[PDB]
């Protein structure tokens, strides 16, 4: 029963999944004061020609853009990571005001959302297999903040109506997940975990300095949705972040100056 409620939010997390406190968790604050550039780090590379959206979920945390991941369609290689990485879907957080939303922060900026591409390393078979990994997730993460439209997310803006509550799904087949890149790939990178339950510590996290631009209006319509069922009463679906947790000993790397 976790959530972002008063009672069942982030910070009631750890008394089913202890390790909420653990050594590695995400998000967290990147100081840009403090992150070093690393030059052995080589340029992202992005492989989404070949991308098959199936499906979209709102799973009541928040929905995911499901992809074919049974061969190597859509991948992510190179920058710290090893091998190769299928994608499997992507989802967002967003916030209640255009001040909040994002999960990490920048110099303690949030950003109005941040937008994950979770992706599985493929030596470990499957997805359910990899998160039990130190390494077996790798996850792109895209700040978003609001000024311009992004073109490329509006067939996702619209598709949400039909997704309102929890446990509804829709076909979205044909999606480019090209068209949310910013133009730069230059990152952050850092190991850490997922941010929702169970918050297993096998991500290798590549944060893109360059934020993607929203409109209002597609924000506006991330906030129609619901955490609660059809037929529960209604609750919006914002603020489904999780805060900055502690670096501990972990250092964060830049791709560039
Ligand atoms: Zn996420």
């Amino acid at each position: 029963h976790w959530g972002y409620g008063k009672h069942n939010g982030p910070e009631h997390w750890h008394k089913d999944f202890p390790i909420a406190k653990g050594e590695r968790q995400s998000p967290v604050d990147i100081d840009t004061h403090t992150a070093k550039y690393d030059p052995s780090l080589k340029p992202l590379s992005v492989s989404y020609d070949q991308a098959t959206s199936l499906r979209i979920l709102n799973n009541g945390h928040a929905f995911n853009v499901e992809f074919d991941d049974s061969q190597d369609k859509a991948v992510l290689k190179g920058g710290p990571l090893d091998g190769t990485y299928r994608l499997i879907q992507f989802h967002f957080h967003w916030g209640s005001l255009d001040g909040q939303g994002s999960e990490h922060t920048v110099d303690k900026k949030k950003y109005a959302a941040e937008l994950h591409l979770v992706h599985w390393n493929t030596k470990y078979g499957d997805f359910g297999k990899a998160v039990q990994q130190p390494d077996g997730l790798a996850v792109l993460g895209i700040f978003l903040k609001v000024g311009s439209a992004k073109p490329g997310l509006q067939k996702v803006v619209d598709v949400l109506d039909s997704i309102k509550t929890k446990g509804k799904s829709a076909d979205f087949t044909n999606f480019d997940p090209r068209g949310l890149l910013p133009e730069s790939l230059d990152y952050w990178t850092y190991p850490g975990s997922l941010t929702t339950p169970p918050l297993l510590e096998c991500v290798t996290w590549i944060v893109l300095k360059e934020p993607i631009s929203v409109s209002s209006e597609q924000v506006l319509k991330f906030r129609k949705l619901n955490f609660n069922g059809e037929g529960e009463p209604e609750e919006l679906m914002v603020d489904n972040w999780r805060p900055a947790q502690p670096l501990k000993n972990r250092q964060i790397k830049a791709s560039f100056k």
